[PDB]
């Protein structure tokens, strides 16, 4: 329906808006664009599930997220291919791990602070519903 159409509107709102915050905070500079093979050239072939910001930007707009927990599931996945492409205990992989899960910690904060938990099921019920 147009009130359901209304809702996931409002959800993309709130997802660019969060996604926006992210973004223009310097330490997920990194998380901003995809990773570049020239600058990088084994990623493509150890990461199966490349994310970034402006990925998620670009699925928010394609109407790719019909919940939050979906959305999520895309953060998760920018943190956990941090962790698992730079596992070593030097100090740029720890950086880059550390950042990683500041960036998943900052999402998760600002939805637990600002996401009304009603209006996340009803994204849901909507979801289960199609
Ligand atoms: C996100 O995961 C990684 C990011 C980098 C990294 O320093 N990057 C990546 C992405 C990017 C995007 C926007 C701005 C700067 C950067 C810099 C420079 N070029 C890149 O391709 C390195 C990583 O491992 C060596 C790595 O797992």
């Amino acid at each position: 329906s147009m009130q359901e159409e209304d809702t996931f509107r409002e959800l993309r709102i709130f997802l660019r808006n969060v996604t926006h915050r992210l973004a223009i905070d310097k330490r997920f500079r990194v998380f901003t664009k995809p990773v570049d093979p020239d600058e990088v050239p084994d990623y493509v072939t150890v990461i199966k599930q490349p994310m970034d910001l402006s990925s998620v930007i670009s699925k928010i707009d394609l109407h790719k997220y019909l919940t939050v927990k979906d959305y999520l599931r895309d953060i998760d996945l920018i943190c956990s291919n941090a962790l698992e492409y730079n596992p070593d205990r030097d100090p740029g992989d720890r950086l880059i791990r550390h950042r990683a899960c500041a960036l998943r910690d900052t999402a998760y904060a600002i939805i637990k602070e600002e996401l009304d938990e009603d209006f996340e099921q009803l994204c849901e019920e909507i979801q289960e519903s199609r």
